[PDB]
């Protein structure tokens, strides 16, 4: 059977899609199922995963690189900065990962060039909207004007992976075989161009359907049987203390400080700037779930350990839970998560979580 | 029961999505079912429908205006030129149609302003790629840079319809009980930004999933029962002599001339320039159907009367059909349509077609 997982952010980004994406890749991989890891969009966000004691903040290479048997795809609907990809390939190779012979880079992706970074960095974008100024918008604007170059136009990408129009081969594997495709989305619903905060937003929308359009794969490409087995899943990742990037980046409900929360300060991957942080806003998450398509949503509550420090690093509830004060605290927070009947996981650290369902059992049962 | 129809082009545009869209609106309306007519994207193409002896080439107003009971939506994922919309409202009102009290214009749509038209018209776009230079790309570029204004920023739009964030009201109507939503796509698969002809292409992709993303409605928002009733349909419209816009607009297989084909020359709605015309290319249509998602595709063969002049204006096959030489010509052409088991209709004129299935019977039954 085939499956499509799309991992998306329910707030303004940095909800831990990297962690959840890798968890999904390893779900299929550890069960011996063929699996592919695809990244879409552009390098204006890093997705953090841990493996064997190392922390990887990836902007371009799919986080499925951690699993040796996973094919890695950079979708047609991407912007690819070759200096970023070169650095990430060099980085993982220096830790013994092998990626070049299983990395597929679509030739129709936009080539994000130095001039795109320069154009954003010298513009009013950061001052006006808090942009990372990493060139993604400038590249997309050039693509719209049909003056951008494509990945297929730069032979240097062939040193890093296979530059090939793989989309129909991939669709065929889903239709005609048994492939699990994990699509790593970026940022979060509330940053979407049309989600309500414009102009304090990013240059695309950030729903599952946007990332599927970028991937060039349709959920209805799956067979009736595979859809009936719940083969199409949208993983909406949320955190209890929503963040935004530093600066003039838009409204943040209940904005507070890392110190007031008793939490270590967090910094953005692509700029190292301190994140803004606020209190949980269920209305944003409600709108995100509705926009993504509630019938296929599974909700992942990341950083439950920031709400309940006693959970840090655990993969099961601690012994004295029923008798503790913080059992009610967690239950009360869960009560006000919209659509909480779809909650499937509690994140407890950068590489740990409490799984609410017997995912491996249900795989074996199909 | 609810339903979503998305009407798309299988080639380079002007396949007759206007005609097919109106046919879909009237299918629901003539059966007394609640129906909504939505347009997405921008006014770089006209969709031609006929009603009561008049020809309407619509760039902005949904063609469902022809049916008095149909709500009309301009989606969030749109570019709206107010001069175009004003002229089209004025035009239909002069023929007795009433639209202003049933027209809903999303405030998050981009406001396409005169400066966007001027920027394209004075640029190299038309010379380089055959662009209509109607400002859609320049407006999308400003939206990407977060410098565009929105429909919600111009009170003048409120003179023409209701400016309201209707998306969740619309989604609720679909989820909770019998609405048919007809989404009028534009252009055609082969013009897509990532479909393979870049830079001789338009500034977006043109698949069903792109138009659904613009609409803000997901096919999987439909209930299990409604999907099981085939509630989600992608109508891929093709013509036997594919066209392109005039000029340096890209490769056109088997390019010929209107005189060589024995057909009246056709002109584009938005520029009045003469269309280029070629011979049917099955590979393009195969790629279009695959990209749209074959499992939900119904194929409409428009302009069958250009292939078989004896069909012009007919709603049924002519009397002597079995004995004619035309039967073989039509049969052979259908044989080489990709996925021709999904053929549902033969267009025979600007407002006539031969339906291959008993659509009204199916509606009453299922
Ligand atoms: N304390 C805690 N940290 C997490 C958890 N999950 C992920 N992290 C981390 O918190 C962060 C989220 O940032 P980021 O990875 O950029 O999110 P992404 O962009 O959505 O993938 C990273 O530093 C992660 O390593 C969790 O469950 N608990
Ligand atoms: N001869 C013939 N013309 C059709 C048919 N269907 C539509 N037309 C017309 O052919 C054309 C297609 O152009 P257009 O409406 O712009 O296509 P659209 O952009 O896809 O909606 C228009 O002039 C239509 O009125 C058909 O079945 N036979």
């Amino acid at each position: 059977g085939s499956a499509i997982d799309v991992i998306v952010g329910g707030q303004f980004g940095s909800e831990a899609k990297g962690r959840v994406t890798l968890e999904r890749v390893q779900h299929w991989a550890d069960n011996g199922h063929a699996v592919a890891s695809m990244r879409v969009a552009g390098p204006n966000a890093g997705h953090v995963v841990w493996d064997q004691g190392h922390r990887f903040a990836m902007r371009s290479l799919p986080v499925g690189f951690v699993d040796p048997g996973t094919d890695l795809y950079i979708a047609a609907g991407s912007e690819v900065d070759i200096e970023v990809l070169q650095q990430e390939v060099d980085l993982v190779e220096s830790y013994g990962y092998e990626v070049r012979d299983r990395l597929y880079i679509h030739p129709q992706a936009t080539w994000l060039e130095p001039v795109h970074r320069d154009r954003e960095a010298s513009s009013t974008l950061t001052a006006k909207v808090g942009s990372t100024s990493k060139g993604i918008g400038a590249a997309r604007s050039d693509r719209i004007w049909r003056v951008a170059n494509l990945v297929g136009d730069n032979p240097a990408f062939q040193e890093l992976g296979r530059v090939s129009d793989f989309t129909e081969d991939l669709r065929s594997e889903l239709v005609d075989g048994s492939l699990a495709l994990v699509i790593e989305g970026t940022q979060g619903y509330g940053l979407g161009l049309h989600a309500g905060h414009y102009p304090q937003c990013t240059s695309s929308d950030a729903r599952a359907i946007d990332f599927l359009a970028m991937a060039g794969i349709n959920p209805w490409d799956l067979s009736r049987e595979d859809l009936a087995a719940h083969g199409f899943r949208i993983h909406v990742v949320i955190r209890p203390f929503p963040i935004r990037v530093a600066g003039n980046s838009g409204e943040l409900s209940g904005e507070t400080s890392w110190d007031e929360l008793g939490l270590e300060a967090e910094r953005t991957t692509v700029t190292n700037k301190i994140r803004r942080v606020g209190q949980f806003d269920p209305e944003l998450v409600r709108r995100a779930v509705l926009a993504n398509g509630v019938n296929n949503v599974k909700i992942h509550l990341s950083m439950a350990d920031q709400l309940i420090p006693q959970l840090a690093g655990l993969e099961d509830l601690p012994e004295g839970w029923r008798e503790s004060e913080y059992a009610g605290r967690l239950r009360e927070f869960i009560d006000q998560i919209p659509f909480n009947e779809r909650l499937v996981s509690l994140g407890t650290g950068p590489h740990t979580r409490i799984e609410l369902f017997k995912e491996n059992l249900y795989f074996q049962l199909e």
